[PDB]
């Protein structure tokens, strides 16, 4: 009766040692080449999430799309103490997996689920999570959607000068709108990581777009 994602879980349960979150990275990774393929940032892209997590030390991320919360602990792993993660995740079903995988590796006080729309959680934030800015912004939910929510950080003042975005799949699926507007906006200054698309050999890449303000 298990979904795919309850199928990932119930692998990282019975394999993956108890309060290491690179060892739950490691079964998920198994589970995904070996078994049976699923959306996460796989990793490949994972290396370059990590070096961005470490070069800017970010206090308060945001994620757009939790799914089984593979990237939640990636990147909450490396947060320095103090510092927090928001997820977003419009999948009740999915919420609750990334919740029981942060719970696994031990990451559960760096993070804090959010459930709906990002559409509706974003204007919300400030009021409702005592957000100030946000340091980064991990974008990974739907393609029609990152062009939007950006713009709608940036009209929520959520955005400051040095916030990085970071935005999966720009090549596969592809985000063509999202790119034309960071590599075209004065407000952004960009760089391409191209790398592979999870647990394939298929090219894909983050762009990692830094806010500069008005
Ligand atoms: N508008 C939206 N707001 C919040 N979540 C959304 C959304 N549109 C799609 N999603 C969710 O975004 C997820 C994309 S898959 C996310 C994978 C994850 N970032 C990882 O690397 O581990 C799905 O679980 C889907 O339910
Ligand atoms: O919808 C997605 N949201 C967040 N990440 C995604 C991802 O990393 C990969 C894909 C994808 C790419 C190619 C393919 F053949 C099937 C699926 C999708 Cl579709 C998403
Ligand atoms: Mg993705």
């Amino acid at each position: 009766g298990d979904t795919k994602e309850q199928r990932i879980l119930r692998y990282v349960q019975q394999n993956a040692k108890p309060g290491d979150p690179q060892s739950v990275l490691e079964a998920i990774d198994t589970y995904c080449t070996q078994k049976e393929w699923a959306m996460n940032v796989g990793d490949a892209k994972g290396q370059i999430m990590d070096a961005v997590i470490r070069e800017y030390s970010p206090s308060l991320v945001l994620e757009l799309g939790a799914y089984c919360g593979y990237s939640a602990v990636r990147m909450a792993r490396l947060l320095q103490p103090g510092a927090r993660l928001l997820t977003m995740e419009i999948n009740p079903d999915c919420a609750a997996i990334t919740q029981q995988m942060l719970n696994f590796a031990g990451l559960q006080d760096k993070v804090t689920i959010l459930n709906g729309a990002s559409q509706d959680l974003i204007p919300q934030l400030k009021k409702k999570y005592d957000v100030d800015t946000l340091d980064m912004v991990f974008l990974d939910h739907w393609k029609d959607r990152y062009l939007p929510d950006t713009l709608l950080l940036e009209k929520c003042g959520l955005l400051r000068k040095g916030t990085v975005l970071l935005a999966d799949n720009v090549i596969v699926p592809g985000t063509p709108d999202f790119l034309a507007y960071v590599r075209g906006s004065s407000s952004f200054e960009c760089t391409h990581y191209s790398s592979y698309l999870e647990y394939m050999k298929v090219v894909d890449g983050l762009e990692k777009a830094i806010y500069q303000g008005p």
